[PDB]
């Protein structure tokens, strides 16, 4: 960068602070829904609304439930879901099975959206945790590992049931090495040429994914079991960038860094080496705390839009958010 | 700064994300928004008149109380500024551009009714001799002809300042001196207008394009390529602005607009200051004219605005703000 | 870059301006009859002059007269004409049949031209859009969608009959995703080894294309229908490097940004990251908006010279422009 | 800067380095320690005071004599330094600030207090106005209601001296008046006080998450955007940080921390100079609130932490110093 | 670099030197265990210690020794050795066939480690020089030349021995081009999906291995023959680059530069341009020059940090040192 | 900066140009000439003086006399420079350092008798307190122990200028006070000693290698962080070299040499200047130390002069300049 010997008092930042209107000309960064997605957690069964005590204001939603509250979704502007099913616990399994089960929730839930909404993008989630009786996101050898190429042959299974249910986007949360190009290739050769494949790409083994393992059902499966040896090292920047290219060169269509606000410096470099369609997850644990702390009366509810904002800011296109309606709403008035 | 990361067809299809809206809106890398928006107007001595102007149809001068009573709308309509281009009457008009430091001058007049009645709005005043010599050059002439520097900068000082008298919140010089900006803050800093913005027209090229503003503002009745920059140049630019900067300029321009993204481009990516584009009066009557005559569909406005923000510019002067900003409200 | 402490007075950059000599000795580009492409529509039949009231001072031309034109052309030094042919209407089909006739206006008019102007480039339009009863540049499936590696098999026979009629250069205008691979493989593979392909890279969804639609006759074709799938979206800038990298990888010998002034930062990037041929079409409704200011007494006839010099220090090559005469003359003098 | 080299998959497998914590801890790339901690208290009147702080669960207001006590148990663990905040009793406000440079106002004597019992302590003292005024802006207002830049420099001047005076190593000035840093440097080295260093909060964001610190610090009787940046701004946070570089920064720090890590490592790549961030008040609630709720496992702390040295920071003003220095204690 | 205008006395660079709590703050790097690699001398037979005259306080150690030893150095928190064999005169030979004996001192020595200390991260050396009679890292040709594609093989079975012996990691030093690809692809194929290979990619030509040539016993063996003709030029370092690129490329996990004091230059270089694992190897003479010196008298025990902390500076993530005990034990403490 | 180009095993071979001497030689990036060599010399105060110093095996302090006999063959073998460093007699150690710019300092008269007798050689004095105060120390301490900066840049600079009237080519503060290279540079113009070039110790770090030296010169008889640098830091000596280059250094330098190569090579990378590297006392010693007990053949003495010259080093600050000198003209 070129600072250009701008030197107090000829220059003052404060002039352009002075006025909202000179605020607002040269304000370089703005939210808008285009940059949404609203993930939903899906029930089986019907008539189902639950309350997730750890995601205040977030409910579990049967199909028929979800495809109510949709109407509001869609007339807000929301571009796209990303459903995780809620898998009931007589369904899980070692291998993993109702992954790709046409059946399943995921595959049902996209099957009655895309009839009904269209033009609502639908992203499906690729991983086998919500179906594995350990809650890990593959399958395990005898030494409790998760195998890398094995998962591989399930996820891809997975992934074209959900493009055969209709799902226009993909998106792998598992964290297997190659995943992406076994998922494309397997894509490409049964004919699903447009089905976009949104890579969870740098995806860190975090300790802010609590609420959501409760609100899947997952968390009481994995127990005190970690992801260290498939999902990455918090302390890890470079090895992003690795990751990142590998799934570019391996066909992702967009490629997503996860958790988000404690990242935000991976979106930027992300961004920055690759210029590619750029996704950030507002996980979970992101959402609880900032909604427990406007519910104790600590925040203002305006911390909402300046988390959101600070993902554009970033170098974020899209971000999956919890409060994404919330969101939508605030722009929209 | 751009790695391919061997992307290649067929696993690399970059019509995925065009197959449906919904991906095409989550991947669109810039979104033009009333916040990008000033409108320029050309602004007459008297009361209640309008004049229609032939080379920018649709476009009208508007006298003071016509300004106040549009700007209602403007203002409604969320348009963060305007740029205000005074239409001197010919009696005002002189080889000292005097006319430039009058308090009761068309720009300062209209400038204390705007900020007075719609103190939230933002005014741009123009900081330039040509509408006010009697040759329009936009300084003072030597006895060869040519537009003289310093002293040029002496008469455009007295103009800034009163033009901060009168209230505005920005003043743009456009005039294209060697250091105008550097002793225009000074001189506001000495004087106690500390807020007062300066918004720098940096790179301001010796343009054919600036035809219909000078029909116009009246200054019809001769080049510039003494001082507005080359249209071939572009390294020179990064000087421009640099030296503009250093001088103290709150935000920087490039003028004309879409004839310059390049420009506009190589100026935010090296700078990563407040940059502003001027989509001059000639870009407006091509493109206007065109649509009337029914050759382009209108959505080529929005595509034209869409194209600065593209290529880095945080602001437009356009005089296309209110068509633009009623297709942002619809 | 390095403002190098440059500071007024010291620095007045108005010195280097003072003069006319001394603007010469620094002025940074260009443009020259060697950075200069004629595009060309071209009639069936004989002793046929067509006016286009959407691009005025243009002529569509039967093979005959664009002989007798291109006397003219040449002796200006103009090095390329890119043709356009304009399809009977009796000829657009559902398969595009005619992109591949040898007999097709494209393919008669190289072969014309070849013969008559063995030096004069020839580059040869690779699209479906002048053959198609939809006006899209592919072949439809039954959603109404261009189909992309359907349309790929028809370019290739279309780029493979402009080959074999002499063209010493094919553009393909189509933006399907990897069609100049497809091309550059088709052509290698049957022994046309020095047959450029001029990509059309960034080719955008843009609104500028009108009076060309008027010009070829596939606007009645099109109706409303519109380009979104796979021309390129207006706001995207990174994106263009993608599709440019990609183009190069596939074997393109020259790359193109079009439209050309709505996108000259376009321009600019392609040039500085990757150093290659790089070509930018001013599109028909460029031309149309500067002819109709021009004609009715609004800009002075220099905004030509200015707008093509914008091409130059943006960073083009060269410049596919209905100008290209009007340029040519007055370059000449 | 960067290099894919071709690496694919199965020839590289990035799993193969996460397969063991031998090799996880070989690779690793960032590292919290102690060295990076500096914890902020607020600090009360009286003696033997400790209040608690709704929005802030598990953090007490101190009087000097606890501070004291405490210090005992943060200098054991390594902490290298304090930064003071004063809850400035409501009496001692006022419109002219003047208690910011009361020598036995509470910052003051908390300095010389903690200087004298424990000399190798780093102490930070806060160059800002907030705490003195009946408003609670940051500096002097005019009578339009808007901080004043030059003449609340003045009175922060005063402020940065008496603290340079009662021995803090650091002031580290907080207002986001413009060129303050420079007139502080200026006034420190014409009284002799050479080394004293100043750690400029450069990129401090109109936040809302200061909420709980307004509570903590009593100022909670308004906005700050005139002076504090916009969120949105990112090229910006490099136009604050190279001015407080030139005009003699020691250290530079951006505020709010996690929401703001894109700004931590474009500050840190730009300059590669002490990088400080602040983890504040409405970071620490939120964390805390989730905790405690059952919401989130305490890993969570360090997980936060950690990200601040991954974005580029050199120091953390964090109210989990104390809990992180046992941990890695521990 | 933006030195932003920083001008004395404005900035005094002494101000946070100036006590020690700011320049605890500041200090940019810092040494811990995690980044130790202890290097050990393998002897065969039992209850065998033995001095090494050139490297003051190394012992050669018996595998009964060695597992004794490894209860503290595991106690100190050092993630790996890298085990180093003594091979018996006897079995060295022309084909190096001692290699890849499973009943070779490496192969009994990585089965006793494993499983006496699973945790503990155990490095092979893939090379031939401790095997052949000559003392060069390959098999020679009838030129006295060493042959690559020829040792390659070799070394495969070597490091597949390895593998099956139980090593998480294998780190080829000996310099043949290719050869990081070759043992990759056979890890592979063989299902060694998890072994890393820290590849020796910028491994000069140099005169500090003296010590360690006694120290492993190959001294006699090379005589006064050199490795001019695969171990890299000391002078050169743009070179440096296309090694470690082609050993990235080929999938290793991690790079290493050796030498490593008289190389940081090629570190620094190393992590800037690619931002990978990177490793540096203080080897057996740089080592025995700080021993010497501190035992003289004429150096402070102190540089051994400051030698090591070198490395973090110059951008290494681990370092493989002769000192690591007496490090862990200084931090530690 | 850096293209792999797909460079790819087989069809890249990076041991072809390896296979001959001659293609190694063709490709070799780097080589070490005389032209790239300093001697530092220990100079002794009385005449047919020569002492032996026990952590430096095979160096000599030498009296004047013995210098100038030595400095013949230095001379003959073509090396460029020495750089002298006085051994002061006991009696003329003091708290005020003044026999630093005494006329007849042994510096000062090794230096006239070496421009006298070698008018071509290069000389290079050292501006240092660290020879001349009773605690050896750089500079002038305060009551609290601590090295004033700009009271001992005084010293400094009239030390500067004595060297400068003795008639040396180069003044080498290694003294590491802030902003002296200025205050040097400016004392030398103001003289009109116009061409004295100042060969800056820029990036001086707090070093545990200065021992054998400590013992050469007498100083032995504390630390100095407080002023050189800590041994972790890289960024930080980007700041240092470019004030130094600021106030008008016409060389820069990196001391220690060896373990700071990565320095050697950020600091030409960033600065392109004349950028000299000083091979210590300790890295002499532990090189030499194990040459003699053979540990070590002695070509690791050329590769470690080459390492200098690759990691961008100019210049070589090296007690095995004679022994370098002459296996390069044998
Ligand atoms: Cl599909
Ligand atoms: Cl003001
Ligand atoms: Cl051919
Ligand atoms: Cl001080
Ligand atoms: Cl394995
Ligand atoms: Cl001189
Ligand atoms: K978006
Ligand atoms: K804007
Ligand atoms: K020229
Ligand atoms: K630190
Ligand atoms: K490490
Ligand atoms: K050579
Ligand atoms: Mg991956
Ligand atoms: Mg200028
Ligand atoms: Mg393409
Ligand atoms: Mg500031
Ligand atoms: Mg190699
Ligand atoms: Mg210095």
């Amino acid at each position: 960068f070129t600072p250009a010997n701008r030197a107090y008092p000829y220059t003052r930042l404060r002039r352009n602070r002075r006025d909202d209107f000179s605020r607002r000309l040269v304000r370089e960064n703005v939210l808008t829904v285009d940059d949404l997605i609203l993930p939903v957690f899906v029930l089986d069964g019907v008539n189902q609304r639950e309350s997730i005590p750890s995601m205040p204001g977030v409910e579990r939603l049967s199909i028929d439930q979800l495809l109510i509250e949709a109407e509001e979704w869609v007339a807000l502007g929301i571009p796209a879901l990303a459903l995780f099913p809620v898998t009931p616990v007589e369904k899980k399994s070692l291998d993993a099975a109702e992954a790709y089960n046409p059946e399943g929730i995921a595959q049902r839930a996209t099957r009655a959206l895309r009839e009904r909404f269209p033009e609502l993008g639908i992203i499906t989630d690729v991983a086998l945790d919500p179906f594995t009786t350990h809650g890990q996101d593959g399958i395990l050898d005898d030494d409790g590992y998760v195998l890398n190429d094995v998962s591989i042959d399930v996820l891809v299974r997975q992934a074209l049931s959900h493009a055969e249910a209709g799902a226009q986007v993909v998106a792998p949360s598992d964290m297997m090495d190659g995943r992406i190009g076994a998922i494309r290739e397997a894509l490409e050769s049964a004919g699903h040429t447009n089905v976009r494949v949104m890579a969870y790409s740098a995806k860190y083994a975090s300790a802010y994914y609590g609420p959501f393992r409760d609100a899947v059902g997952s968390a009481s499966n994995l127990g005190k079991g970690n992801k260290a040896t498939y999902q990455m090292d918090p302390a890890n920047s470079d090895e992003a960038l690795h990751e990142v290219a590998a799934d570019l060169a391996e066909g992702a269509d967009m490629v997503m860094v996860k958790p988000g606000m404690p990242y935000l410096d991976i979106v930027r470099r992300v961004k920055d080496e690759f210029r590619a369609p750029t996704f950030v997850y507002q996980v979970s644990g992101e959402y609880a705390m900032h909604m427990g702390a406007i519910q104790n009366g600590w925040l203002a509810e305006s911390v909402i839009l300046e988390s959101l904002t600070a993902f554009k800011r970033a170098g974020a296109d899209g971000i999956l958010t919890y409060f994404a309606k919330q969101a939508a709403e605030q722009l929209r008035r």
